[PDB]
């Protein structure tokens, strides 16, 4: 936006720009006849666009469909703005999982928790240029932070293309990630919600357990 405003009087133009790109412009003189001079430049200026993470409300781990509620506080710029790397530029998150939505508080996401989460960290990254993380992108600790327990089942889908055999209760192998026929007990089913950074192999239903996530 500008604003024009004249002011008799006072000899004043009011004026109201937007801070928005930079760029440094220059003023000629306005009286009459119009001479050739300059008066000087004025420095239109680059948004404070910062993304923040905010805590799931309740301390209680949404291991389903619906996952749990960890808001944003965002400046309004990009909207479902979950990413990871690919060969040189980004790699935009799962569809299914990432479900930045609604017209509640900011921007409210619904992630569904997935334990793939133990071998990767996530990036809230600018969406809106063809090109990603230049508005920044707010490296997501707070999904991380898996827990474990031994009452609510333990959801797990394949945390990258490499080898991860290594999936264990106290040491046991299970539905290892990736693997010719996995070891599947009778706790463990597989998650038609794909909900899994690649194609290749999908979530899985590990039961109540604790499972060390590693690879090879």
């Amino acid at each position: 936006a500008a604003a024009l405003q004249y002011i008799l009087a006072n000899q004043e133009f009011l004026l109201q720009f937007t801070p928005t790109l930079p760029g440094i412009f220059d003023v000629f003189l306005t009286t009459l006849g119009q001479p050739p001079v300059p008066r000087g430049s004025f420095t239109i200026t680059p948004p404070p666009t910062t993304v923040a993470l905010n805590m799931p409300p309740p301390r209680q781990l949404d291991f389903t469909d619906v996952g749990n509620d960890a808001r944003i506080t965002c400046d309004p710029y990009y909207q479902l703005a979950v990413c990871i790397f690919k060969d040189g530029q980004y790699v935009r998150v799962n569809p299914e999982k990432a479900s930045v939505v609604t017209n509640a508080p900011n921007r409210d996401l619904h992630f569904v928790l997935d334990l793939a989460d133990n071998h990767v960290l996530l990036y809230l990254c600018d969406v809106t240029p063809s090109g990603l993380g230049d508005r920044i992108a707010f490296p997501i600790v707070d999904i991380y932070r898996i827990a474990f327990p031994r009452n609510t089942p333990v959801r797990a889908s394949l945390p990258y293309t490499g080898g991860g055999a290594h999936l264990t209760s106290g040491g046991n192998p299970f539905m290892s990630l990736t693997t010719p026929p996995a070891v599947l007990p009778a706790g463990v089913a597989l998650a038609a919600l794909s909900t899994s950074v690649a194609t290749q192999y999908p979530t899985y239903t590990l039961p109540a357990g604790v499972y060390e996530y590693v690879i090879e």
